[PDB]
């Protein structure tokens, strides 16, 4: 057990949490968990973890890491978790994650990554979660996810994405969750998202999308269960926007400029619907929404904005749908 | 495997990181790690983790926990790690940690705890680390740590401690690290610290201590290796302050009002000494400091403030020690 660090006998855990380390310590070959959080490792040179074959979890958060050389993790074939959150990584070089065959969860959030280059994830064949929230990624170029066949949860919230290349998501067609909220997408990325086939959660909050085009959800219409479009400056849903959507259960439309919903809005499977803070127009087009709201026990405070006669009245209680 | 969460088969890990849970999920009885971070559990009632005998690690950070009822963790006999950081817990009454016999690491930092009552840690007989940084603790009453015989690392930085009752530390005489920096200690707590026998790191930065009395380090003089007294408004060391100190290696005195060092200042084992920003008076008292500075490499230096003739001169270069 290294100095300044503490070790649990039975568990083969090494704890070096904020113990002032400047170098990667030497540890037993059977070490299964190595916690090096809150230290100082500005550079992770190649073979930084040489004699650690049995390592299953490696925690390197808050280590002020600025450089990750190619092959830094070269010896860690049995590694399952890798936490690199809250460092100063600006570039992820190809080869950085070499020999991480069994890696399943990779956390790179709260760094300064600006790009995902081709082949970075090539050897990460078992990667299930890729956590990249709170970086500065501006564009996902083609090949960014080549090799990551097992990837299912992809988090890219709070970056600077202004567009998604049509080929950005070709290699991860089997994503289950895709979060790209709080970016700068100025329109619904039809080309990129049309490659996803089995998305269950799509999170697009806080992107000035303005509108949703036709066939937006076709490619994953029978898998999509949760949809976030809150604070997207949403003015309109295309009449064919929801073509092919059959199992949508939770939808967030709060804080937009929506006056109407399309005739084919899928209320059949809908379970929850956040829709407050919209200038709802209480006329006949909204009859679909009324019937659904009357059916549900939660009482949202979604009032009418127009026409003038019903302004202020709740959509659920108002008598504006008597003629329709 | 609960809904919205992912489970690793071989490791018996359950990951529910920010998946929107409102209640503690049900999991397999052999589950060894349960990650429930970034959820919302305002109340942890008794027996919240009933059928989890083999649970070894439990993560509840950022869960907006405001209340921990007695017996919340009643079934977790094999628990080793417990993370409760970054919640809104204001009170920890006795019984909160019942049946946590094997608990070794307890993180309660970044909450709003105001006091440590008697018997709170009674069943935590294997507790090694107790993290209470960034709370609002004002006073440690006698009995606060009764039962915590294995406790070695105690963090209390960033609280509101204005005094330590003489009996505060009786039960934890074997502390290795004691951090109480950034509090409101208006003087060196002689009575409380005199009970510690083997302290290796004592961290008192950012406390208006004003002075250090005689025998301040007597009871643990043969173990103290690192001492932080920076930003303590320190005017002087008592002539007997360093009685019994035999292995002091690292000392921080930066940002104080020190003009002199005591004759018995222990330079024998000293390796590092931060001493910048002090009104050093370069006369006969500082010769011990001069010789030590001359001996050390790349360990910069602080300038003289008096006498007037040597204002501005570095202690390492000055010629004020020729008549020694
Ligand atoms: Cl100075």
């Amino acid at each position: 057990c290294p100095q300044n660090c503490h070790c649990h006998s039975d568990l083969q855990h090494v704890i070096c949490d904020k113990v002032g380390l400047q170098k990667i310590p030497k540890v037993s070959e059977k070490t299964k968990l190595l916690n090096l959080q809150r230290n100082n490792f500005p550079v992770l040179a190649a073979n930084s973890f040489r004699a650690m074959p049995n390592l299953v979890s490696l925690h390197l958060q808050h280590c002020q890491i600025r450089e990750v050389a190619a092959g830094a993790f070269r010896g860690l074939k049995q590694l399952i978790y890798l936490y690199l959150s809250h460092n100063d990584i600006r570039v992820l070089r190809a080869g950085a994650f070499d020999d991480l065959t069994e890696l399943t969860y990779l956390y790179l959030d709260h760094n300064k990554v600006t790009e995902l280059p081709r082949g970075l994830l090539s050897p990460l064949v078992n990667l299930f979660i890729l956590q990249l929230n709170n970086n500065k990624i501006r564009e996902l170029r083609a090949g960014a996810f080549q090799g990551a066949k097992d990837l299912r949860w992809l988090y890219l919230s709070e970056n600077a994405l202004s567009s998604l290349q049509p080929g950005a998501l070709d290699d991860v067609e089997n994503l289950a969750k895709f979060h790209v909220d709080r970016n700068q997408l100025s329109s619904y990325p039809s080309a990129a998202l049309s490659k996803l086939r089995v998305v269950e959660e799509l999170k697009l909050s806080h992107n000035p999308l303005k509108s949703i085009p036709d066939n937006a959800f076709q490619s994953f219409g029978r898998y999509l269960e949760t949809l976030w479009l809150d604070n997207t400056n949403l003015e309109k849903f295309s009449d064919g926007a929801f073509l092919g959507v059959t199992t949508l259960k939770h939808v967030h439309l709060e804080n937009n400029r929506l006056n109407q919903l399309p005739s084919n809005f899928p209320f059949d499977s809908l379970e929850t619907l956040a829709l407050t803070n919209n200038p709802w127009k209480c006329t006949c087009q909204l009859r679909g929404l009324r019937r659904w709201l009357e059916a549900k026990a939660s009482r949202p405070d979604a009032t009418c904005a127009s026409p003038a006669k019903f302004k202020g009245q709740h959509i659920r209680d108002t008598d504006a749908f008597r003629s329709c």
